């Protein structure tokens, strides 16, 4: 039942909606969700491509914007920024109630900037200013350039959702960049207590890549094992003396956010990823249908840290089979960027 969302909050995990559209906000639905336990919203170019194509409330907005001398990208941005600002307003009471720890809405920079650190910083600063809300996160792919940009953006006081993480090594690099940005601000006497960063670590895509060629005992297990190990890494990094010295001064830990948590293989229960990844100081962003399924027949239990030994043994067998999860992660990130760019080009074409 619906109270499962509150039960998960009590276990220390926020559940965000991995969807955004003009009607979601305008209908009052998002406001009702933010009372029923949903704690935030994520978007990406594919989410906007589908929303722009299917939501009737965009038609008049597009017709209005086609009367102006604007590029397709600025037409898209005007639409998307408006949706994000409206969603931020709906989530503000939640955000403020926790001291700025919840109630975020994420907007991703253009995929074509993913390997351009300076361009990413420039666009992220601009979109942060354009949205003009304290509870907006700018979403930045965790390429090497994105981690460079993360350090700068954090030092600028901007909250960031670092996305397309599939690698424990790259995630640790992100934590180090975050800490450098925080340390810069503290050295300069600037505030840090309102800077929030999430590390969006993707789940289903790992199993989709590997399952058809894995042995029985491993099918449907790798993505969860990888996430469990990532969370163990998180505990070790953020409790270490180095970060404790920053947290003592008001720094917030980065939080892991489980993304791509809709189940894509009908051989697995539809709540598999949500049920299996609940732990303290995390987020799970879920598509509508997965949110539905979890409310109907999900289970709220602190599963993320259970059986970490088995997760390690599974990852050791993955390596024994010759699957290099770091090579895989780089490919999956590359593939995700290609897919997001494809979606972005698809949504721009009707805005010409």
């Amino acid at each position: 039942g619906m109270t499962i969302l509150s039960d998960v909050k009590a276990l220390g995990q926020q559940i965000w909606l991995d969807n955004l559209s003009r009607s979601l906000v305008q209908s009052g639905e998002l406001a009702q969700m933010l009372k029923q336990g949903v704690c935030g919203v994520t978007s990406n170019p594919a989410i906007f491509q589908k929303a722009f194509a299917g939501d009737a409330l965009y038609a008049d907005e597009v017709a209005a914007l086609k009367r102006q001398n604007l590029s397709p990208k600025q037409r898209y941005e005007t639409m998307a920024v408006a949706d994000v600002r409206a969603a931020c307003d709906v989530c503000l009471a939640e955000h403020e109630s926790t001291g700025g720890k919840t109630g975020f809405v994420s907007l991703e920079v253009s995929p074509e900037l993913a390997k351009d650190a300076q361009g990413t910083v420039e666009e992220a600063r601009r979109l942060h200013a354009a949205i003009a809300r304290k509870n907006a996160m700018i979403k930045v792919p965790a390429t090497d350039a994105g981690i460079d940009a993360l350090e700068t953006l954090v030092s600028d006081g901007i909250s960031v959702n670092l996305t397309l993480l599939f690698s424990r090594a790259q995630t640790l690099k992100a934590y180090a960049a975050y800490a450098r940005g925080i340390a810069k601000r503290l050295a300069a006497g600037q505030s840090v207590a309102h800077i929030q960063v999430v590390a969006s670590f993707f789940i289903s895509r790992v199993d989709s890549a590997l399952d058809a060629t894995l042995p029985d005992r491993l099918k449907g297990k790798t993505a969860i094992a990888l996430a469990k190990a990532a969370y163990q890494d998180w505990e070790q990094y953020f409790t270490a003396p180095e970060f404790a010295a920053l947290e003592a001064q008001g720094a917030n830990r980065v939080q892991l956010l489980w993304a791509s948590t809709g189940v894509k293989n009908p051989a697995y229960p539809d709540t598999l990823y949500v049920d299996s990844l609940i732990g303290v100081h995390t987020v799970n962003t879920v598509p509508d249908a997965t949110l539905k399924a979890f409310i109907d027949h999900g289970t709220a239990k602190a599963t993320l840290t259970e059986s970490a030994d088995e997760a390690r043994a599974r990852l050791a067998e993955i390596a024994a089979l010759g699957i290099d999860v770091e090579t895989l992660a780089a490919r999956l990130q590359e593939d995700g960027l290609k897919q997001f760019e494809e979606a972005f080009e698809k949504l721009l074409a009707p805005l010409v």
